[PDB]
């Protein structure tokens, strides 16, 4: 094996930092990105603690669809990245880069990436030590006749140079199954047999109306556990709100795919953290997001979604490495072999661990994510390994009856919760319904009851001297975007915000003059404690929380903690048990 250019694993996770080429400005002789970020400026603005775990991902977006455009733009930016000088130290510190090399089947009518040869990619790897990988994203809807062959070549050229091939794809139209040879195109299967240590496979949750979130994530996890990918992760996309026809938060009615640039701004910020937990809690280590203007920011400035949710989440997964492959393997009780495409796709998990067909969330952590690999792959080398065609998986009820025998019930209440070591992870799983959820969790004899509004997650760690709490319910008010529409009919008919309009809205009304959401209440009740706990190390989003209220009831050895907040929040409670 050629020495790897970087590590990507639980201890060295990866946050991809997208920069999308501005093709309109390219036609005017400029080298710029949509949203006004610059390569150097974006890198400089990444906190120094995150720099070792963050890589700039260039994307060719709307560069002209002709030979040379993407090479020109990419060479220009690789040069900028290579020559970067840290102004504090005066040292040349080449900026790490991933290039988007394949998208939309690389059709010449869809992308400038068509004209990026494997020869050119090899040349770039050899010229730029700071080129750490190449990225393929979103071809499920245009499954080119040579897509598997090209993916093999991308993986091989990456392995040859110590780089990673990273593929973000969703199991629409059997995409993941076909990638590994379902329909007889086996070149990528064979490449992975050799070069899996240089592959990263990610979900891409954009096509939310097709409901393949749970099954794609199941495959990413199973491919990883079975050594068909070095690591896995996910690209979580606020465009899901567009794809599913939602509009104003909690409003009635569906507007369809009619207001895209308003719609990709509307997903609650903290919901991205809820999605990301599904990656982390299942051993995934690679994270990416769209739309970049909302999820990361503009003009080399962090959006509040980035600063209050994504940045803090990513810091958490660096501080608490995700469960290792070995650990996840030990914990896996059932591993599915076969094609979700033959068993209802995402419907497979509805009312097993998802609450509806179109959601990126889970309603229980009891089974965590059940890992699977497509039927084309083998289970010889790879726990009960079960064919997807088994009677145990024939119906919703059968699945639960079987899984429940192997995965015991470990909490109470209609809420998402999952436990790792001494940590309960909890979130309200409602997507667009304004409904509180409650759960009862235990740390041995200590009882913790929680009440969460939608778009709220928490991490509760039993430490020797009490409990460490991380809470995030950050959700700004997007109603301005939907003003002048009292119903779905009117909302569908609003003037288009447009891409440029949405970027400008972020600049003028999100980066500044933000319409923050209202503070809202979280309740935490601890039963079985000796004395009034003390609170320590309280911090969170500025101006976003009231001082927590602790009400201790001596007779019943319990405390009720009431929090009123809208943001990220951390604190410790110190106490002993009774
Ligand atoms: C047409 C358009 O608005 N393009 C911008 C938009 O692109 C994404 C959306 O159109 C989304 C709707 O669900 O569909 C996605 O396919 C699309 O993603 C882009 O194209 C695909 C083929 C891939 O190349 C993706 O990597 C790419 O983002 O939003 C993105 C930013 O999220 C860009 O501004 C597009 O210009």
């Amino acid at each position: 094996e050629v020495d790897k250019r970087r590590e990507i694993n639980n201890e060295h996770p990866l946050l991809m930092m997208p920069l999308y080429a501005n093709g309109e400005e390219f036609n005017q002789g400029k080298y710029t990105f949509w949203g006004g970020d610059t390569l150097t400026g974006k890198w400089e603005n990444i906190p120094d603690d995150l720099k070792p775990y963050t890589v700039i991902q260039l994307h060719p977006d709307d560069l002209p669809k002709r030979d040379g455009a993407a090479r020109d733009f990419y060479e220009h930016m690789l040069e900028e990245a290579a020559k970067y000088v840290n102004p504090k130290t005066g040292k040349n510190e080449p900026i790490p880069v991933i290039l988007t090399v394949y998208t939309a089947g690389n059709m010449p009518y869809y992308t400038s990436a068509h004209w990026l040869s494997t020869s050119w990619i090899d040349k770039m790897y050899q010229k730029y030590p700071n080129l750490h990988g190449i990225f393929s994203t979103e071809s499920y809807w245009i499954w080119a006749n040579d897509i598997e062959n090209k993916a093999a070549d991308y993986l091989k050229v990456s392995a040859k140079n110590g780089g990673y091939f990273i593929w973000a794809e969703q199991n629409v139209g059997s995409a993941i199954e076909k990638a590994f040879g379902k329909n007889g195109k086996i070149a990528f299967q064979k490449s992975v047999d050799k070069y899996w240590k240089n592959l990263i496979f990610m979900f891409k949750n954009t096509p939310a109306a097709e409901g393949n979130d749970s099954t794609t994530e199941s495959y990413m996890k199973g491919l990883w556990l079975s050594n068909h990918t070095y690591q896995w992760g996910g690209l979580m996309d606020t465009w899901k709100w567009y794809e599913t026809g939602k509009w104003k938060l909690f409003a009635s009615g569906n507007i369809g795919k009619s207001q895209g640039d308003r719609q990709w701004l509307t997903e609650p910020e903290s919901m991205l953290g809820e999605e990301a937990l599904g990656v982390y809690l299942n051993g995934g280590v690679v994270y990416n997001f769209e739309h970049p203007a909302y999820t990361y920011g503009v003009n080399n400035k962090e959006s509040l979604l980035f600063s209050e949710v994504i940045k803090e989440f990513f810091r958490y997964v660096i501080a608490h490495p995700a469960p290792s492959k070995e650990k996840v393997l030990e914990d896996t009780k059932v591993f599915i072999h076969g094609d979700y495409s033959n068993k209802g796709n995402g419907k497979f998990f509805v009312n097993v661990n998802t609450d509806r067909e179109q959601t990126p969330l889970y309603m229980t952590g009891r089974y965590n994510v059940i890992p699977a690999i497509p039927g084309v792959l083998k289970t010889d080398k790879l726990i009960q390994i079960k064919e997807i065609t088994s009677p145990e998986f024939s119906s919703t009820q059968a699945r639960k009856e079987y899984l429940n025998k192997l995965y015991p019930m470990n909490y109470e209440g209609d809420i998402f919760a999952q436990k790792l070591d001494n940590r309960w992870f909890v979130y309200n799983y409602k997507v667009n319904e304004n409904v509180k959820q409650t759960g009862k969790l235990k740390f041995n004899s200590l009882e913790m009851n929680v009440e969460f509004e939608p778009h709220t997650y928490g991490i509760f760690e039993r430490i020797s001297n009490g409990l460490k709490v991380n809470l995030n319910n950050f959700r700004t008010n997007k109603d301005s975007l939907w003003s002048n529409a009292q119903d779905a009919n009117q909302a569908k008919k609003l003037p288009q915000l447009t891409k440029k309009g949405a970027i400008k809205w972020i600049e003028e009304h999100y980066i500044k003059d933000t319409q923050f959401g209202e503070k809202r209440v979280t309740k935490i009740v601890l039963r079985g404690i000796d004395k009034l706990p003390t609170i320590h190390s309280l911090s969170g989003t500025n101006n976003s929380y009231d001082q927590p209220s602790l009400n201790f009831d001596q007779k019943n050895h319990m405390v009720t903690i009431t929090i009123n907040s809208n943001g990220n929040l951390e604190f410790e409670l110190h106490f002993l048990e009774h």
